[PDB]
């Protein structure tokens, strides 16, 4: 009996610090958009041009974070001590140089890329000096994260949950600092960013050094086969991160069709979503690293169980979310906009959608679970039949026979069908081959 309450235990302990340090990012990242904002309109729409290669950047960012948590803890399981600490150091490396590339290459071809975005003539302008300083920004959050994915490989939430917030809070002061009182506008906003993320990496990087989790002394290593076990998680994983923004991508070009209010009452519905989802986002860093280190320590009953525990936690948990947002749609609605007729189609999204999150916390579950299995083919297959076989299927077809409300009912049932699909796939990978024998 107190195997269950253990694990259930050991599972709030390693989420609730990742929860907290989730929910201070995009708490800040929303005032953020409020400081760039007061510049003017060429300042934010440079911001929002910005956005598409961001999620790109962070795409191919996690995928590697992906990777890095389930080879590290596996190794940590079967007790490959030196080895666990070697690919730690090897992570920081192609992490470093990988993002540093994708970095240089981007700032080179940004005339063809805000050409295909369609920018401004006067938004080229902005981009050509806020780029420079804003990659940078990104290639020392990519650093940041990828410190983070290496204490969570090692059993420690704790540590990349705190520093989240420390960095957030910086971020937060020297913000308007940046901006407004040194006066640099949109390029003080990357700055303030830098020192953020830098003072995060002068905290972290010591510690996990500290530990001895990271180890540049390679002489006992098999470059080749490390980078093979890493790239096969990390090969996969990062197309599984290029699907999400594609389903509401895929579904801004159907929305233009009933007009501008509907477009941005689904920018403000799928917010709410991620905030409505941040329990699922948090396990979805912290339930890797435990099953992976249960894997190789042929602890399989124990990851059963902690799995189940999870998804039991997720239908029930965002249930009540469900229910809350249910009564309080209305105002709710009308508190995240005052325009009336915004506020009406939001209004449905919020009754309609928010119940079927459960179902698609289990999909993203699944697909975070199956990854740390060292499953990443069908961690993929799972994220690619929720996009191409359910989700915008079902989109499309209620927006053409019933329009916005026909809409959001797909939505509805693309993701409990993608939960369902989820679970089952789960089911069936844990068939296909016997863990006990590896």
């Amino acid at each position: 009996q107190t195997s269950t309450s253990s694990l259930a235990k050991q599972l709030f302990q390693m989420t609730w610090p990742m929860l907290f340090g989730v929910l201070s990012l995009m708490s800040f990242q929303l005032v953020n958009s409020a400081f760039i904002g007061q510049l003017g309109v060429l300042p934010l729409a440079a911001q929002g041009f910005t956005m598409p290669i961001q999620m790109v950047i962070i795409g191919i960012q996690v995928g590697l974070g992906i990777a890095t948590t389930a080879v590290i803890s596996r190794a940590i399981g079967a007790g490959k001590t030196e080895y666990a600490k070697q690919l730690g150091g090897l992570v920081i490396v192609i992490g470093g140089i990988g993002v540093a590339l994708i970095a240089l290459v981007l700032y080179l071809l940004r005339q063809p890329l805000l050409g295909l975005l369609g920018a401004p003539e006067t938004v080229f302008a902005i981009i050509d000096h806020y780029w420079l300083w804003w990659l940078a920004s990104a290639w020392t959050g990519a650093m940041l994260y990828f410190y983070y994915s290496v204490c969570r490989a090692n059993g420690n939430t704790l540590l990349p949950g705190t520093l989240m917030m420390v960095t957030s809070v910086l971020n937060l002061i020297l913000d308007p600092i940046f901006i407004f009182t040194f006066d640099l506008g949109i390029d003080g906003a990357a700055i303030a960013t830098i020192i953020a993320f830098g003072v995060g990496i002068a905290i972290v990087a010591p510690k996990v050094a500290q530990r001895q989790w990271t180890s540049y002394q390679w002489q006992d290593l098999n470059i080749s086969q490390s980078l093979t076990a890493l790239g096969h998680i990390m090969g996969p994983a990062m197309l599984s991160q290029l699907l999400p923004p594609l389903s509401s991508m895929f579904a801004t070009k159907l929305l233009a069709s009933f007009g501008t209010a509907a477009v941005a009452a689904w920018a403000l519905g799928s917010r709410f979503e991620f905030f409505a989802l941040v329990a699922v986002l948090a396990m979805t860093m912290s339930l890797p690293p435990m099953i992976g280190r249960m894997l190789g320590a042929k602890e399989i009953t124990h990851i059963r169980q902690l799995v189940r525990i999870a998804c039991q936690f997720v239908l029930g948990f965002q249930l009540l979310i469900a229910l809350v947002t249910y009564v309080f749609a209305t105002p709710l609605a009308e508190l995240m906009t005052s325009e009336t007729e915004v506020s009406q189609i939001l209004n449905l999204h919020l009754v309609i959608v928010p119940i079927s999150l459960g179902a698609l916390g289990i999909c993203m579950l699944m697909v975070s679970v199956a990854n740390a299995l060292g499953k990443s083919y069908v961690a993929l297959t799972i994220s690619a039949l929720r996009l191409f076989a359910f989700y915008l299927p079902c989109l499309w077809l209620g927006a053409h026979f019933y329009g916005i409300e026909g809409l959001f009912i797909g939505a509805l049932v693309g993701n409990i069908i993608a939960g369902w699909a989820a679970w089952l796939a789960y089911q069936k990978a844990l068939r296909s081959e016997n863990l006990y024998f590896q």
